[PDB]
């Protein structure tokens, strides 16, 4: 089956024909052509399937993102060298040299732009100058704020209409001024780079490449210079050090749904080796004819790169972009709104009511967001959708590998340091004893002889319940094969097909079943507990308040109701067995304490209203409980654990690495060698 590739224009169809000609010649995959006149009409030929794949800018696959097309981006323009190849280009001021302003004198001047809503022509410069376009807001479109900033602009794609002096110096002729398309010869950015090359403009808003790739000579190069953001003038390969914005390559975006994604990759994998950079004349992918630039793909790009499923336009823009084109929309105040608040993630119905009941406590400080897993919750925090949540060691990890950082972590009663404690805030973390519990009767199950049993855990990818155990096993027999481990478990976010959902019993309507979220029964500390004394495991992987709180009246929920501590007991390494209270002589490993992540442009503001609201819903604060607890769930440990004593500084352990540790962070990483999460993928993806 073929591959509709979607055109923008004739010579792009045209391209997209010889294209076509040279796979069947060659004998590779298909390629049908689809002529459209804009991106727009392509993103829409793609969801209504009258073509198949689009390459776009940053400013579309944004566009391409939103309902209801709402595409998704397979392959990634790569660009540089094959030694030092990217996915990423710097948007970048360009300016004639002789003059001097700096990027704060521009008001008045001539601009010449690559086009309306682009990432290098719109969106980076525009959103660096705001804060000198006094701009008022909405209903009042920032065109309207940009045109009377500059004197003349070319603003290919603007309204000609309303915005006049955004069409000024836009080159083409009678209907083709100031066209989104070749018609109009200032646009993309070459055109941009010419107008200020024709002198039209005063400054072009371009990508790092195009002075050397339309410049010919060096000494010609010579005549232009970069407006750093540091006011400052710099030579033009000193992008790497004076840019406006470091942004995603152009991708091909295709349907989230029936995408076609294999096709798409397939056809770009081979015409790529074949006609890549400089491999057959007889066409070429990444060129265009002599008066032609950028046909179907970015002149000179070196190649594609798969984008990791897990990764959507929003991801794939990054936080600090994709909230960016979004700003181009609020007033200064509505933006200003929403970094004053905080937005928790919430994982399941029962993490979200209580999030909402905080809600309204907080006074507008704190909002809430939601996902059925905390994976799902990673990604809109990443998405700038959500700001935050407290996360096990374990998801510490896949965050920090995320770039997401710890900023304050739960600290629970001491090391007897004690008293309930005044100075609990900058008392340093002890971490918490990961324990593996049994029936006080299974005399002869011992930590040696439990392989093979049935076990019951937290969740996968947590320390308590997964990685400490699982690794303490690992270590062993190297078995990649975590579901031989024990016959049939109960670790929840695990197949449902699988052994390792075998116990699992979903809600109170058999629904769920084996779900990362409190909707499973037996999900979580309180849950793997609970998925023992109810005699379905033989081993539960939790800590060891865990029994405490959940024993001896401390529980009143039936299940709870009748267990009294001295019917458990730990496994210790030694193959002895003890009495849960003595667990600091009997447990597999010490866990590092929850701590609450979030992204880095939001710490201090986090740190704030985190620590204004724990005087009031903590612990042995205010309003708690007249009020509301923020640590009391009552043993569902909704979105904080209920032993939380307070929220603790860091100590400058700030970095999922210097927090965790480098044995914890070495063992996460040989466990996730066995497989990684999707979501681990799309990260990498994005960082490198
Ligand atoms: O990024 C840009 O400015 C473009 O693609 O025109
Ligand atoms: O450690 C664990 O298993 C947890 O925190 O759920
Ligand atoms: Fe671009
Ligand atoms: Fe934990």
């Amino acid at each position: 089956r073929s591959v509709q590739w979607c055109a923008v224009s004739q010579p792009e169809a045209t391209k997209c024909f010889q294209w076509q000609r040279n796979m069947r010649k060659v004998r590779g995959p298909p390629v049908s052509c689809i002529k459209r006149d804009s991106p727009i009409q392509c993103i829409q030929a793609i969801a209504e399937n009258r073509a198949d794949a689009v390459t776009l800018d940053g400013g579309f696959i944004y566009e391409a993102g939103l309902a209801p097309y709402k595409l998704r981006p397979v392959a990634a323009e790569v660009y540089g060298t094959e030694r030092q190849p990217r996915t990423h280009y710097y948007a970048v001021a360009v300016v004639k040299k002789g003059g001097s302003f700096q990027l704060n004198e521009l008001q008045g001047l001539k601009s010449c732009h690559t086009g309306l809503r682009r990432t290098a022509g719109w969106n980076v410069p525009i959103g660096t100058l705001r804060p000198f376009l006094n701009w008022t807001g909405p209903p009042e479109p920032i065109e309207a704020a940009v045109a009377r900033f500059f004197s003349a602009s070319c603003v290919p794609g603007a309204d000609k209409g309303q915005f006049p002096n955004l069409c000024r110096l836009c080159a083409g002729t009678g209907e083709n001024k100031c066209a989104f398309s070749s018609q109009e010869p200032y646009f993309s950015y070459s055109g941009a780079f010419k107008c200020l090359r024709d002198g039209a403009g005063d400054v072009a808003f371009i990508r790092e490449s195009t002075v050397f790739e339309d410049l010919s000579d060096e000494a010609e190069r010579d005549e232009y210079e970069l407006l750093c953001p540091d006011n400052t003038r710099k030579p033009v390969d000193k992008f790497k050090d004076c840019h406006l914005a470091r942004v995603p390559s152009h991708a091909v975006v295709a349907r989230s749904v029936n995408g076609k994604e294999d096709a798409i990759w397939n056809l770009l994998r081979q015409a790529q080796e074949k006609f890549g950079k400089d491999k057959s004349p007889k066409f070429q992918l990444f060129g265009s004819p002599s008066g032609q630039k950028d046909l179907l793909f970015k002149d000179s790009a070196i190649g594609f790169s798969r984008v990791p499923p897990r990764i959507d336009s929003g991801l794939y823009l990054g936080s600090g972009y994709f909230t960016a084109i979004q700003n181009l929309r609020k007033s200064e105040e509505e933006v200003a709104a929403r970094r004053a608040r905080v937005v928790w993630c919430a994982v399941g119905e029962q993490e979200l009511r209580k999030c909402n009941q905080w809600s309204g406590l907080s006074e507008g400080s704190v909002t809430c967001s939601s996902a059925s897993t905390t994976e799902d919750c990673i990604a809109l925090v990443l998405k700038g959708e959500a700001d935050a949540m407290s996360l096990d060691g374990g998801y510490v990890y896949t965050a920090g590998k995320c770039g997401l950082v710890p900023v304050l972590a739960e600290n629970y009663k001491s090391q007897q340091s004690s008293d309930p404690d005044p100075n609990c805030v900058d008392r340093p973390v002890e971490g918490y004893l990961a324990v593996a519990v049994v029936r006080r009767s299974d005399t002869s199950l011992t930590w040696n002889s439990v392989k093979g049993k049935k076990s019951c855990h937290t969740a996968v990818d947590r320390t308590a319940g997964w990685n400490i155990p699982m690794g303490l096993l690992f270590n062993q027999t190297g078995s990649c094969k975590f579901d031989e481990y024990f016959s049939q478990s109960c670790a929840p976010g695990s197949d449902p097909r699988s052994n390792l959902c075998a116990l699992c019993i979903g809600d109170e309507q058999g629904e769920n079943k084996c779900v990362p979220n409190s909707n499973e029964r037996y999900y979580g500390y309180t849950g793997a507990f609970r998925c023992l004394a109810e005699n379905a495991g033989d081993v539960a992987f939790v800590k060891d308040v865990t029994v405490l709180q959940n024993t001896d009246g401390n529980n009143n929920e039936a299940w709870a109701k009748d267990l009294k501590l001295a019917d458990f007991a730990l496994l210790c390494l030694d193959g002895k067995r003890k009495p849960v209270t003595e667990a600091r002589s009997c447990h597999l490993a010490m866990a590092p304490n929850h701590a609450v992540v979030s992204r880095m442009d939001k710490v201090e503001r986090l740190k704030q209203v985190l620590l204004h609201q724990q005087a009031k819903f903590g612990r042995n604060g205010s309003d708690c409980p007249d009020k509301f607890c923020l640590f009391q769930s009552e043993t569902k440990n909704l979105l904080f654990n209920d032993n939380t004593e307070c929220l603790a500084r860091l100590h400058g352990k700030t970095t999922y690495e210097k927090y965790l540790g480098p044995q914890y962070v070495a063992g996460i990483t040989n466990l996730k060698k066995c497989s990684t999460s999707p979501l681990l993928e799309a990260c990498e993806f994005l960082r490198k």
